[PDB]
């Protein structure tokens, strides 16, 4: 996350850290959201390889055993049938992970609230991106979870030629476009939007400009969660 600040520990209880094994170590690579006790929602580009996964719930400081984490393994990965890794701009960047066991819900570990099917956010809806990703383009990952004010940008603006143009589809949500942005390592994580006083997960971080993470007029692009409610229900 570029800009913003370190979040208060465990203040976004559905945020998860997706890590892969390499030798004796596990490395954080993507974020995600706990949507059911045994199910995680993340980006397809995070799990379209055969890696040994570790899902960490209730996480804050990646390098410390704080006592509130729940370490989980992945039983099965479901990638959207329309996903094409060769063309991230085509959309369908979403995947579900069936965990081997179910989480124990508590103050540090809770389920995300998903939006009604096809719900569209009005322009400038207050939202926050969360994650352990790079703190600047080419910069280091953040040991602690960060958050950054990242209000929604409607499709009309986002798809205008001065912004993302035709790269953004209606099945995507844009947010930011300024100094704050997601960055490498934030992929798969949530775009938490306040609707009617509550936080709902409206997006799954998908991509940013190739020039730089927080490139001017290049808002972070998210898979629009509301467009995939029926697909998810068909799987779970
Ligand atoms: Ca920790």
């Amino acid at each position: 996350v570029v800009g913003g600040r370190v979040a208060q520990p465990n203040s976004w209880p559905w945020q998860i850290s997706l890590q892969y094994k390499s030798g004796s170590s596990y490395y954080h690579t993507c974020g995600g959201s706990l949507i059911r006790q045994g199910w995680v929602m993340t980006a397809a580009h995070c799990v379209d390889s055969a890696r040994t996964w570790r899902v960490v719930l209730g996480e804050h400081n990646l390098n410390t055993n704080e006592g509130k984490e729940q370490i989980m393994t992945v039983n099965s990965v479901f990638i959207h049938s329309g996903w094409n890794s060769d063309d991230v701009a085509g959309g369908y960047d979403i995947a579900l992970l069936r965990l081997n066991t179910q989480a124990s819900l508590n103050s540090a570990v809770q389920l995300a609230a998903l939006p009604p099917s096809n719900q569209i956010l009005p322009n400038n809806n207050p939202c926050y991106i969360t994650g352990w990703g790079k703190t600047s383009t080419g910069g280091p990952l953040s040991d602690s979870l960060k958050q950054a004010w990242l209000p929604s940008v409607d499709h009309a603006t986002c798809s205008s030629s001065g912004w993302w143009g035709s790269t953004v589809k209606t099945t995507m949500v844009c947010a930011g476009g300024g100094a704050n942005s997601g960055c490498n390592g934030d992929s798969g994580g949530p775009l938490n939007c306040q609707v009617n006083g509550s936080y709902y997960v409206h997006g799954v971080t998908s991509f940013v400009s190739s020039s730089g993470c927080n490139a001017s007029k290049k808002p972070t692009v998210f898979t629009r969660v509301s467009a995939y409610i029926s697909w998810m229900n068909g799987i779970m």
